[PDB]
DNA sequence: GCTCAAGGTCACG
DNA sequence: CGTGACCTTGAGC
């Protein structure tokens, strides 16, 4: 068996594993773009900020803190970028 | 020789 | 212009 898995950043059910985690396609796509296209981001208001689905569209630096935190790694992210290489990390 | 998930690719709000 | 989400790639079992 498995758990219906979830994006444990936003708090959705995620389509499965990415960046070797359970997150949702959203929260790949954020992951990716901040990291390969080098994106600075801040928050609005303290980067204390708690992460729902609503909240992380305020807080883009505040959704990357959550998605490190849980643990999408920025490693996770190949600069090499070649489909369908597993990460599950290990 | 199938199965899982990186991750493009592009359509919608 | 930022997600939202669905097809393709292509590495592991
Ligand atoms: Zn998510
Ligand atoms: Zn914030």
């Amino acid at each position: 068996a498995i758990p219906k898995r979830l994006c444990l950043v936003c708090g959705d059910i995620a389509s499965g594993y990415h960046y070797g985690v359970a997150s949702c396609e959203a929260c790949k796509a954020f992951f990716k773009r901040t990291i390969q296209g080098n994106i600075e981001y801040s928050c609005p208001a303290t980067n204390e900020c708690e992460i729902t689905k609503r909240r992380r569209k305020s807080c883009q630096a505040c959704r990357f803190m959550k998605a490190l935190k849980v643990g999408m790694l920025k490693e996770g992210v190949r600069l090499d970028r070649v489909r369908g290489g597993r990460q599950k990390y290990k």
